[PDB]
């Protein structure tokens, strides 16, 4: 069952990003805090939509896609990925990682249903690395 | 209106990109038509210094994020 | 049986040569078209008399004679020429090639009677090569610069035209065109080609790259 | 037996390209007209040599090669290509498509002898698509 | 009249040769006297630059076509 | 000191690369840390024209020799 | 038994490379001289370490690897390579060519023991080609003009140097040199070459003709 | 067995030609010195490539060809040439003199194998006369 | 004395050639040394206009008569 | 037996050439008059030495040599030349025509001894044509 993040925490994090900036160690610590439980693509996408401005959000979408593509290359380079399965029918496509696959587009409940925990942690680590890249790039 | 957005003579590029992406995504366009429109608005708006900077790109930029990164790298510091 | 070429086609070809010139690729294509069936010496001679002026016609007669002489040297160097025969009595003299032999002077019917198909195709190829020589002779790449106001496609057209219509070997045109794109083509495009993350190894690829990344103005 | 295209039609088409340009719908209609019967590589090559200038001709050679390479990739991806055969001995190489194979270089008669009708129509469609690309690129 | 034909100061050589050969072949001369007359008119008409170009020919030119080819090869591009 | 080496405004690139590789290999770094340091010093030193030349590399350069070859190919002749 | 190259010859070659550069014909001749006997990977590696600077040495390592890889592709394309054997157990791996195989790393004696003469000559030719590539890379013909005050032999020297030390095929240098003599080489010499009663079909003949008939000044 | 000339002697001769010029009697004496043993076409060709500039090298190639052609005319005028043999199968072609014959192109070892001593001395004398001509012509 | 003969600034070329050939043939030279001396005196005397006229001879002139004919053909009428 | 031409006639002809020029019809008639009997190379050579200036004499020597060479080409093209004989031992060399052969150099008596009448008339016609050429060339 999907539970959304508190809008109070999200508002506090957005104001933190607004006053301290993207690169302060306190901001990265707060992001790591709100990045503790494995989030669904819907959660991370809406979170970055709210806390980041338009241009940093575009940059972050780009960087997240690139990092997810590196993850999928490593996944096709190793059939023992915690997102993959043993047979070929469990291979994870980027539509399933970005939340674009069938039964997931716009629906967080179905998303949480079909996604694997390894998928969730890989998406989360990818999003964190992308946030770091964009923060280092913006300023 | 997205088609009326110009980069002011004194405005920075990240502010212009923010305003343009905001107005394009918060509009009546289909979701599959936002990225090409944002790119072609970066190319035709964004006063002729950045226009020529994007035009003379040895690589082909096929995403608003890539265009923003390229312009932020090679922009005229002033 | 001899059938003459249509004077309508000949008139159209003559006007083509008159407006486009001798060296245009459309003119050479039209000549190749009217040079499709093997022609008798009478046909080619009258054709060149009509389409060419007096001085180009003199030049063409000279060049045709020289090429036919080269053909006859190759023929005496190989008894298996499609114009020759196996015995010595079928050896082909230049009087038979130029239409000057006995029973042929001024008579196209007798010409078509005694001539061989190999003779006809050899005469035709010789006449085509002679036309090419005279066209190259009747009418400088290293002096071509891209003007300050000229576009790049016009400069590329002019340069490729002057390089391909010159005295260079066929295997030396592409490197010369590339190195002229790099050193001519005023320093904005020079730097645009210099800072190419990929290696461009063909004039078409250079043209495509420059057209993509050119400064719209 | 190979029959050449009329130089009168070719001259009219060249003047059409000269006055109207490469991208006008009348020019594309005229090209489609002269692209009606399946042409041999010799025919299309000489046609583009005559109607196009030097730089558009270079661009068109590039684009034609790329499109023919895509066709050959689809052909090795499906052994039922109208240019291919059933056995491996009928596989069509790019030397046979561009007219560079043995018994074809410079000779249109031999070309017409060895080429397949599927080969001809594939070459023709490839050349038409390449012309469209170059026309969209030149202006 | 063939004997009144001169190469103009600004005229090219192929035009002069065309005009001269036309006027000589369309005249009252015998057929066996046209080539020598055309040659000797190339040598004495055809203003002194081309006159000296034909005079200093290391080879002997014995045909109007050969003279035309030689002059077209070694002519002063201008 | 390797971390203080900059490419001078008038210095060529091969001299800068020679000086940098000399100072990096003749230093206290482990042997397995010289190539990444040389690459990242090529990218951040080597005044912004070559910086942008290396940045806009359609291929990924993963060796000092490859970076040197690429820069020598596409450098601004001056 | 392995014998090292003299450090005196190596010092002289290093100073030659230091003063004349990498691309001078004297330097390439000296390298060919010290590349006479088939060298072991150790010898060539140390030689290039000593005579080349750090950055040219990196470039040369890259180029040597690429050329050796081409050699190994040709070797797997032909089982009759003088480095290969008849059975599959003699196939030569790049670890054996670069001296990285077992029993060879750092030991020139063992290297000389296990290596084949065909292996040695292939390694040597590969290293020579790599040196040529790097020399051509470390340091434009179509931009060369004869200055208003420059003599013709200096212009010819500069032009032939820039054309032969370029990326053109070997069969395209003479026509390019001729056509550059004709279009460059300021209009006095241009007209001198144009009005040549003989046909000049070689750069040497053009140079001789121009030197004979040049305007002494 | 072929032995190359010392690059030290060649460097000294090149610097002599660079400082004294082509026509000084000391330079001609040095050339005669390095022209003592009969050289293979490879040796003389590389020697003139190194000691002479580009334009003098072109002139020297021309002059060497002309002198070798005179030698071959004298050889066909006398079947007792030290380069020729008694039968017609030993007649020496210019491809064998210039090093262009089969088994010689680029290979000095094979060159030294197939060449005659009379061939070598004729090539050497021809090259010396050509050097004299070019030196008299350059200045 | 033959080696002191110069073509005067106003003198024609046939007079200079007559004087030079007279002084060379009526001197103490061997008979086999007169033609080369006459040629080399035509080339070095005979004031620089004719010197350049002889220098730029597309053909090789190997006889005093041929040099005289060439110069008389291509001389500057004045 | 050789008889020299009168110096009075030669002086009158020289003054005629001096006043009327080389090309006047009276001068050519006078030359034809003094060219009536077949002259030996000595006679014609001295005659042209006396009547012509230095530069016209050089031109005339050139033209006479060229015309004699044409005559010798026609002679080797026809063994029935009045200067030639039937066997190969009577073939006439240019040394015999120009008076340079053995037993003739400087001696007019020996010249008249060994020369043929056909040789004399050929030399005379050649000299007359050369005089015509030089006269047409001088003015």
């Amino acid at each position: 069952a999907w539970t959304p993040l508190e809008p109070k925490l999200i508002t506090r994090l957005a104001d933190t990003v607004r006053t301290k900036g993207l690169r302060s160690p306190i901001t990265m610590a707060e992001v790591e805090a709100l990045m503790s439980s494995p989030l669904l693509p819907h959660d991370v996408t809406n979170l970055m939509r709210v806390i980041l401005g338009p241009a940093p959000y575009a940059l972050w979408m780009d960087a997240w896609g690139v990092q997810l593509q590196t993850v999928i290359a490593a996944a096709t380079r190793d059939p023992r990925h915690p997102a993959n399965g043993q047979g070929r029918g469990e291979r994870t496509n980027l539509n399933r990682l970005k939340g674009l696959a069938d039964g997931m587009v716009g629906n967080p409940q179905g998303q949480a249903a079909l996604l694997r925990p390894g998928e969730l942690v890989a998406i989360t680590a990818s999003a964190l690395q992308a946030f770091r890249e964009v923060a280092r790039l913006a300023e």
